[PDB]
Formats: C-alpha cells, structure tokens, sequence
DNA sequence: CTGAGGAGTAT
DNA sequence: TACTCCTCAG
C-alpha cells in the first residue's frame, strides 16, 4: 500500500478495468473512488482517487480538479468519514495522491496531485456535499492526445 | 466469445477476480453467476457459470453440481426463465458444454467442462419459485489439485 | 440510460 | 455485514 508514485507506472498508462489498477497497486477498492490508508500516527490519507462519470466532479483540461466526496447520494448529508476524512486529511499532511480519470481502455493515469483544500455545497435537496480542490504536481509529463 | 475449452486455459488454473476471467475470455460478466451468447440462429445459450456461495447451490465432491438460477433473492419474488436462467436451460437440449468456475476458501479455480442435464423449480419458504440446474462434468478431464 | 448481478474489502 | 466514481446487456 504505496503513496506517490508506483513502480512501473506512468502517466499516460492507460487501463479497462477498475482491477487492473488494483493488480497494480494504483488503487484497490473495486467500485470506491477514493482510497487511502493509516498513517504512522493514528489518521487516515488518501492515496488515490478514480473519477469516472457520477458524482458531479468539474475536470478539464488545466491542472486544477474539483473532486465530489462520497455519500448521501433519499438523500442525507455527507460524512466526514473514510475517504472523505482520508482527503482532508492529505489537505495538512500534503502527500501526493494520484489520479485516474475514466474515458470516452476506460481508465488514464493522470499523475500526483495535492489536495489543496475542501469545502461543502448544498444540492437542492438540501443535504451537504463536500467538494475536494486538487492541483496537478508541476513537472509531469502531460496527457497524449 | 467461445464455446467450451479456451486457449491456453488448463483444469486446476487458479485466479483471485472475477475480471482475470474476463480477460481470458473464460467469464465475461463481473459478478452475475451466469453468461451466454446467442446460437446461429438463434437463441440463448449458456457458456460459462461461476460457482462461489450465496446462491444455495450443491457442490460436493462429485460429478455432479446443482446449480441454483439468478434472481428475487428486498423482497422476494419468483425467478423468471430469462436471460442466464434460460440460457442454461438452453443448454440442455443443444447439449453444449459449459465452462464452471468455482469459488475457494487465488479464489476461483477452472474446473473443466460440465453439461446441463436437466432443471426443475423449488419453492423456498416465502412461497417463490427457484430454478436448479443440474450438471454433469464431462468423463475424461483432468482432476483438480489438493 | 438503468439496475441486476455467485463482487471486493474493510470494519 | 457495512459499503461502493463497476460493468454491460437490455
């Protein structure tokens, strides 16, 4: 259960199937977009996000990610638990977390990013969502295509 | 999409998910139990079933694996003779072999070609209907290791 | 799109 | 047993 980069990994590398990655040891929940582990300490950080299609997460083409945290969707408020925590967590601890975006082969390594803050929105509903900023690590190589 | 032996796919070749069976082409679908494809020309057939648990289904130490169908089990409703339940009874009358995958305490071993000898329904005790396959692993193949 | 479906893993 | 940015055939 690695942090930052993983051997034999490289931006660009491209994946079918959410099992690859954990074969790989990019990132293990199977359906879970975010992933994280116990630090020497006691807390929880992330190690890994996946954004596909879902959650209303606003990716582009800059180094700027807006990411949605897990949760609630009848809909309830969002909990700062697991994953959640795990990515505010890494907002302090400023560790690397890397990133797989999903496509129009359905998965790209997109490279190391730090979780820079968090905030929370309210949906119509009324019930509380999180929303991660993340910034791409300067220096990595950059997407094909 | 294939039927029966797969290449480079031997008796006793052990995985730890259910997608290492996707890309070998031996098991296509994530988690349903059973999968298919259509006959020329054609209806359903089954080509593979993954036995693991959950299912109630009868694994001894035999020939022989009853093979409980998919669906109602959120409350309970009787299954219906669609899609993998009626590709398998399909399966019966084309008389065409059937690749089983079993599930183990690496969690799922190829355990060789089965046909489909018959099915019938049970009624569990919330009154609905459920279909058992039973199948019969093809004389002359390999034993599996342990 | 939509959710049925012998998942996968931590808790 | 909870949970979950799955996967693909209808």
């Amino acid at each position: 259960q690695i942090i930052g980069t993983v051997p034999g990994v490289e931006v660009g590398d491209e994946f079918q199937y959410r099992m690859e990655l954990n074969l790989l040891g990019i990132h293990r929940p199977s359906q879970s977009g975010i992933d994280y582990m116990k630090d020497d300490g006691g807390e929880l950080v992330a190690t890994s996000i996946v954004s596909s299609g879902g959650y209303n997460d606003v990716l582009d083409n800059s180094d700027v990610l807006i990411y949605t945290g897990q949760g609630g969707n009848p809909p309830k408020d969002q909990q700062l638990v697991t994953g959640n925590l795990a990515l505010k967590n890494s907002i302090n601890k400023k560790n690397p977390v890397r990133v797989i975006r999903g496509i129009k082969k359905n998965y790209v390594y997109d490279g190391l990013y730090l979780v820079e803050e968090y905030w929370e929105e309210t949906g119509s509903h009324g019930k509380l969502v999180f929303k991660f900023k993340l910034r791409r690590i300067p220096g990595q190589p950059e997407l094909p295509w």
